[PDB]
């Protein structure tokens, strides 16, 4: 009766994974809405290049990317060997040499507190193409040996599998909320309450819909994103790194001759689960523009997902003011696969009472407006 | 003016009927996974049902006859593709003993229903002559007048007519609170949604927001999986509905397509998944009476959550002790037949007309303590 | 113009994989017809329990199962580490103890000269359910620790990747054949011949269509097969064994909470690439019959594949009599994922002239029928 | 009597005409991946075509106005679902200059072709009023006679009429053999297929089986990728066809569906794959002139291999020096407009009727020593 988690994406799954290790009874409930963000998550893990230069770097991006090393092994030693993860390195690009210099600097300043990045290095024209053949030969780049990739769906799935293997439960259902005597109550499909000492709301983009039932104003709305998957027949891509043109687009490669190209950021889209023409056109232009070698690659599918985009680019983590037994994790935006796993460790310490490894006040949620 | 929460077959009909009368209708629909109206098979044949509840049957048979008014009212408005057709129905039974008791039930309920046509008990092989895939050793009772419809296309057409008449439709999950004895609607952001009259046709999900008002809404979801088949290059526009009276059924549509009866999974919750045993049961039932479907293409299997109430009879009418709030739900497994006519009844409530049928026996319950 | 391979299934891919490593210039052509057998192969590798006792066929079946040990590491050391292979053991079931005793006899006789099978051990009721939870608790079984499984598509894909990394070429095209001056010619899309010293036809079920152009009578026709893929949300299956109920059906599990169930065997089906109703019913009955735990598992997809089923259960491998520069490999039927990989190694030696590890006279095709 | 190899729009048209003349028809089709007729967009508008070749345009114009006869003969036969509609056509251009030259070329060719109607030059967004997604700043030339059709449904309709008239259809990959000067057809089993006359409408794959007779058939596949869009809740049955005169195009069907011009990939072979650049080219060309399609749903991308010949002129007529063999191929990118009438000619060849059109300029070559 310890913990009840609403939503089992990368964030809700990481919370369960970390809670099950603390001996708590974890009950997970996940509807798996069409457009579940984690099912469409590209899988880039490389914070050192992010242009968002706030103290969130020291707290979430840096700390989160440093934990991937430990997490992958902790999972590997538990029977979970299919995560799609690989420390393949990353290539960062820019249109003009001027902007490419300020980015190299921003990365250099951020290697001190994250040695997993390796030895950052400046590549000349044609050298990035030797690591990612589809790239243009006239592209200079910055190589970050530490940058990795992952299959967002498989990572969350494996974390859930480890939790359920050790006394956790998972079912497919849609639950709601009610405010009882100042405490948070979870109402099942029938309508009866679901006994739980602590509740965690990691409902992603849909969180604002059930939290509003408690008088809360959750400032997280869906940001639609369309992401293209390509197939290179008979092409060994297991060693290819990730590519970050620093223009809201990106692309990476997986072992099964597969290449994924950066997604769109459609604001005010709502929950529009449709593959549109312009959306795919945007991605195809940005992709083939830097990597003409992908021209004759097969188009296998185009996934759609709704990012939990918060008002601020920083997430919303911590216990709810004025409401007992309610914690929420959301707002991961476009960096959820990188921050999600560690953010889940934070929520684990919150509901249990462990000492805060970081100051969550910068991310604490808002209370009832009344 | 009017705010409708939930745009299934029921919420859509209410908007359709109200918009035509000039009321400012604002529709908000979340489109939950498993929206019942999207998964509805579309059989309309109440005279054979084995459930004997007059309060419920009164609307079942009445809503069936209403299709005569609806199809034409929609036809004369640009809407001609609703999948509706008066193709007739075949009622089957395994042992001739049960078939006799059923032939009795049908005649007893046809007393006030000439729309059912002239019933006739068919000899072995006569049912297969109208539905070839059936096995030849099946006696049946033919009800010329039983029809089918594409519930998905019916709700879509009624919404289009409502929007063309000044209604609005947007996607959101809204809630309710008690302000001054009246029902006030809050959007996801939390801002209020001004409305003189609110209607709640949220299907199985209705018991999640009404509970915020102290109401005990006895409607929970009953999952149901339904299989769609395709006979490549086979004319099916004339095939009848088939009701083996064993919780299963099957019907046909124009596009060489055959739909097979659904499951009934109590205590499923909103488990939007296509399970194995669910499809095994449907395929065993279908292929058991219709072995001709063996080599038919399986194109998709849909899932839906029926708004199953504590009692089989629905819940319609204003909420006692709460002003400006009306509820419609509980349709269960007959919402496509009862839905359209019920929306007409919900419209009359918020508009104030005298009830074409006394709604007292369907009214909801007030706030509890 | 060293070698031209027609068809890139598991067999054509294995041949290419072996030839390219020996310096031969390999040109691979594969249309990827709908129903490609390799893309729908279940992936069971456990020959010792087979009811079919054909020495000509069994020689390659048990031989091709042992070759998997070499292949997995060979591919592993080349960057191909995600092949879905695992030595998870197998469970052999039967309804009545009478036939289960007969099966135990066949296995023992064939497990004595096969240490790869491990220590065969007869389990009591409920012990097979301890390894495959969804099974019935009343089932006796025979445990073969050596039984393994693999993802057929990922295996053939990785082989091609290693082959093309070794100077081979892969193209999507439909080619034909004509007989010119007693030697085999391959007609490209334009209709003009394609220069090639040696041709290998691994066209699977479609092989007879183009080989008939040379006066041959290739007795390999398609046998449709429908196979169901299930999903157990939040269930660790990496350690689940294979199940062989010895009733033409079967089922296995993969790492990502996925369970596959035995396939149909539709003779005279032609190239009917449809998912039928009865085909799925039969599989569901067999699966849930012995494994009620799969009842509430998700059904994610149902694949279709045309097995290259030959008149004789033994395959067809070797040069074509009276026709120079032609080599045929086909007839793998329902055991190609086990035989395919090693059978490709045989085809490689044939076309190059190396001595045959196994006398191939018993598998040679027939010559032109004047 | 007659044996047809390949059941695309060309082989189907041939079967539809032969069955009416009382010939015993046996049709065999392998339905290769990328069958051109299954991916054909279906624009019918020869008057605007830029390719001014009289040897090829003789049939293009002649075959286009044959659609009038064909639709009615099919409409008066139970076949009413052809996707055909005389919706008109809009011809656009980059600059007013090129648009002027096109208007002149169009009017010259309608003298003895009144099916085009009254051509009118639009300007300043008048074209957008008939095709909303277009840009407002586009002048155009309206050709009321331009129509569209679903090549997939048309070929099926002809076949059904042919089968209702004693024709047979089978699935197999057949070959050809020289048996004492006669053309003989061998099935997959190797046994011969008795046929008094053989017609080869094998499309791009023809060169492969004809090489078996020592013939050199200069028809190779030209891959083309085509995109289908869906406009949620938008009536498009009345929208005309659009011909930007830039190697691309787009048309609209009844079911809120819009199709965009195809790619032209030479030397592609039978590469049955949907590529990235191919879709980028079509999306750019489509949205470049029709920004309104930005938020349209992408439902499908089809691939087909055009029977592109060395010369744009097709290949029709008996094979020299080989007895009982006839060839039809080379339809290229205009097969849906020329195909139907071309099948009528192939029927006239094998039966012996006089040539309505000069066959000398299309006949194939004989064996090369
Ligand atoms: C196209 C795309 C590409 C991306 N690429 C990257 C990348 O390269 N790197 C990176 O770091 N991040 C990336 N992201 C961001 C990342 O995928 C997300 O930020 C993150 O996965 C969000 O996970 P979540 O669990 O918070 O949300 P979700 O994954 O949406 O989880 C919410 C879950 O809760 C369920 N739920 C909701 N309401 C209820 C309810 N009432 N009852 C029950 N269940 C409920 C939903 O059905 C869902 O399963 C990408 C995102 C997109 C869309
Ligand atoms: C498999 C199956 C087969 C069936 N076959 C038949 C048949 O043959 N004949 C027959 O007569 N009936 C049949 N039915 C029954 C019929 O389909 C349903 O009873 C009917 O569709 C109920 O409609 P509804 O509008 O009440 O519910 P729904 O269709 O579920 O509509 C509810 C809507 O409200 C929305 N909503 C919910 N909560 C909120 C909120 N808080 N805010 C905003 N929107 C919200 C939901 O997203 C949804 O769109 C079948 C049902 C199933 C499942
Ligand atoms: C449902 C199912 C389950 C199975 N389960 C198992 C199992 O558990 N264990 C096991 O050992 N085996 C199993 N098998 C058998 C195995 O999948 C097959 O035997 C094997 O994949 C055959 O490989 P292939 O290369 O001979 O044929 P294919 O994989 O079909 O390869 C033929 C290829 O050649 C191409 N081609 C053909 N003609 C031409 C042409 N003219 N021009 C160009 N390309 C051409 C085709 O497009 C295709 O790509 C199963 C098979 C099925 C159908
Ligand atoms: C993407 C695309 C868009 C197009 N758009 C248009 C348009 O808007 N307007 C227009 O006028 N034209 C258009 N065309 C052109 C038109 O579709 C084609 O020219 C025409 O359909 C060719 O038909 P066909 O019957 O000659 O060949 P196909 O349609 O390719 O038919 C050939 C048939 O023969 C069979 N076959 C071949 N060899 C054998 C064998 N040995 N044994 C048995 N069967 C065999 C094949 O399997 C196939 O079924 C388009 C073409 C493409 C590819």
């Amino acid at each position: 009766m310890r913990v009840l988690i609403i939503g089992a994406g990368i964030l809700g799954a990481s919370a369960a994974y970390h809670l099950a290790r603390l001996g708590a009874q974890v009950e997970i409930i996940d509807q798996n809405h069409p457009g579940k963000a984690t099912l469409a998550g590209a899988g880039v893990v490389c914070p050192w290049a992010t242009e968002a230069d706030d103290p969130d770097w020291y707290l979430l991006y840096a700390r989160g990317a440093r934990y991937y090393g430990t997490l992958i092994e902790e999972l590997r030693g538990q029977g979970e060997t299919e995560l799609g993860y690989s420390r393949v390195g990353a290539l960062v690009l820019a249109e003009d040499r001027a902007r490419l210099d300020t980015i190299e600097g921003r990365i250099s300043r951020r290697i001190k507190d994250a040695p997993e990045a390796g030895t950052v290095r400046r590549l000349g024209a044609g050298e990035a193409k030797r690591l990612f053949p589809p790239l243009r030969d006239d592209l200079e780049a910055i190589h970050i040996p530490g940058g990795a990739r992952v299959d967002g769906r498989l990572l969350a799935a494996s974390m859930l599998r480890v939790a359920i293997s050790s006394g956790a439960t998972l079912r497919n259902d849609y639950v709601s909320l009610r405010l009882n005597d100042g405490r948070a109550e979870c109402l099942g499909s029938d309508g009866r309450p679901i006994p739980a000492d602590e509740i965690i709301v990691t409902a992603g983009a849909w969180a604002a819909q059930i939290l509003a039932l408690l008088g809360l104003r959750h400032p997280v709305v869906p940001q639609k994103g369309q992401i293209i998957h390509l197939h290179l027949p008979g092409v060994a891509t297991s060693g290819w790194p990730v590519v970050l043109p620093m223009n809201s687009y990106y692309m990476l490669a997986f072992d099964d001759s597969r290449v994924v190209v950066g997604a769109t950021r459609e604001d005010g889209s709502g929950f529009d689960y449709r593959v549109t023409a312009r959306g795919q056109l945007e991605v195809l232009q940005a992709g083939l523009g830097i990597a003409p070698g992908l021209a004759d690659a097969t188009h296998i599918e185009t996934r759609v997902g709704f990012r939990p985009a918060g008002s601020a680019m920083r997430p919303i983590l911590g216990r709810v003011p004025q409401i007992a037994g309610l914690t929420i994790g959301n707002g991961l935006g476009a960096s959820g696969l990188t921050v999600g796993p560690f953010a889940g460790h934070l929520l684990a310490g919150v509901v249990m009472g462990e000492p805060a490894e970081v100051p969550l006040e910068r991310y604490s949620p808002t209370g009832p407006e009344a």
